[PDB]
């Protein structure tokens, strides 16, 4: 994409801590939260869950014709309900403004203004602060890492002049097709629109690449979860790499399901939640370790800290079926599959090694609050699918009929996740 010039963009500062230094850097919002419109006036080339077919009668030519706009100082809250404040950043749900409605966000940290700060987790201790208790069932404030290009795109597509600057070249590990841009691309060529998102479609191509979800969580449960794929960082796919939902779904080219560590989906109900071990309803210290051996990921460990308190990791608890695993490891992820009969496309894409070569090469931090449009966020709150019951289904305490968009955007449209303290540093030890 090229970027508009209705507005001015800002990136909204945000403080950090690297390795016992401050950083005073920023956030961008995602390009597919932004305007997409003409380069000759204000008309909408994306215009409500469709592409202007005279604009955009080819992606080709939707591509020249389209500018994604600026998201100025007053914006972030305005129309986001953005906010930060030092080290603490704070996304909102539904904010509504008088001639449109905004619903969640995404947002990445910057190194500079044109340029995504890159992550090197290996060997490395990553943490942060998180209160979860404003999040009901059905919804997520996330924290994660993705193998996105540092420059957003820039430099490989041509046709992508905005770049980081302007939020682009988000991928993930599902290969999403809702993305409006790809490969410095408008994707606009066999778009349709969402029956259940009156904002999302999708497009002929995904934007595929790893990625390590640190948090994903509201205040009923929470998981982290390692997604490898089998292709070098920001990848397009079409097809059958995509790996779609359905029956294509274990052969594209990034695991999908990943390898998981959930809590209460491990047996651990009463780990985290309100009033758990880990109290949802206040602010909790969230500590990740990425351990090597031989320089190569062997073990992604989780601490917790809350009022002062040291919380080691609830460990599996399936007493004769699984050993008591308490992190992310090859062994973990290979029995814990079999136990729960999940397809161990994280060892199909390269397992460990895959994942460790990953993080070595750098990626870049993503912070969002979602709703679900596709699964009603029931597969990391509730029961999935539905009305299984074989071992695995069971994710949380939260009703198979929760988290509908429509509901939840109704009644809970105040919603809102505070991300904060945000550090990287050497491994430390814990008692
Ligand atoms: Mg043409
Ligand atoms: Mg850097
Ligand atoms: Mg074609």
């Amino acid at each position: 994409q090229q970027a508009g010039t209705e507005t001015e963009e800002y990136h909204l500062p945000l403080t950090w801590e690297r390795d016992g230094s401050s950083v005073s850097a920023s956030v961008v919002i995602d390009s597919n939260w932004r305007w997409t419109h003409s380069t000759e006036d204000t008309t909408n080339c994306y215009d409500g869950n469709e592409w202007d077919s005279t604009l955009c009668p080819d992606a080709d030519t939707c591509t020249e014709n389209c500018a994604i706009d600026g998201v100025d100082q007053g914006t972030w809250g305005d129309t986001y309900g953005i906010t930060a404040s030092g080290s603490k950043l704070t996304l909102s749900f539904v904010t509504e403004g008088e001639y449109s409605t905004d619903i969640g966000s995404r947002v990445f940290l910057m190194a500079d203004d044109d340029n995504y700060e890159i992550f090197n987790l290996l060997d490395k201790e990553f943490s942060f602060d998180v209160d979860a208790s404003n999040l009901p069932c059905g919804l997520n404030g996330a924290l994660y890492f993705v193998s996105m290009d540092e420059d957003g795109g820039t430099s490989k597509y041509s046709t992508n002049t905005a770049g980081a600057k302007y939020g682009t070249g988000y991928c993930d590990a599902q290969c999403p097709h809702d993305m409006k841009f790809i490969a410095g691309k408008a994707n606009s060529d066999g778009w349709t629109p969402s029956d259940n998102d009156q904002n999302a479609g999708t497009g002929e191509m995904g934007a595929c690449c790893h990625e390590m979800d640190i948090w994903e969580a509201n205040s009923q449960a929470q998981s982290y979860t390692a997604h490898v794929c089998s292709v070098d960082g920001y990848t397009p796919c079409t097809g059958t790499d995509c790996g779609d939902n359905g029956d294509d779904r274990y052969k594209g080219v990034c695991d999908k399901d990943g390898c998981d560590y959930a809590a209460y989906r491990l047996g651990q109900h009463d780990f985290y939640g309100e009033g758990g071990t880990v109290d949802s309803g206040s602010t909790l210290t969230v500590i990740t370790q990425f351990i090597t051996g031989g320089g190569g990921l062997n073990e992604i460990r989780r601490i917790y800290q809350q009022g002062g308190q040291t919380i080691q990791n609830a460990a599996v608890n399936f007493p004769g079926d699984v050993d008591p695993y308490d992190s992310i490891t090859e062994d973990f992820c290979v029995d814990i599959k079999r136990y729960f009969g999940d397809t161990n496309d994280f060892d199909a894409k390269g397992g460990m090694s895959g994942m460790s070569n990953a993080l070595k090469k750098g990626m870049v931090l993503v912070m969002s609050l979602w709703d679900d449009h596709y699964a009603n966020m029931l597969w990391l709150d509730a029961t999935y699918p539905v009305d299984s019951t074989e071992p695995g289904a069971l994710r949380g305490p939260c009703s198979t009929d929760s988290g509908d968009p429509a509901d939840v955007e109704a009644n809970f449209p105040g919603s809102t996740v505070t991300f904060s303290n945000i550090k990287i540093g050497p491994i430390q030890s814990y008692d």
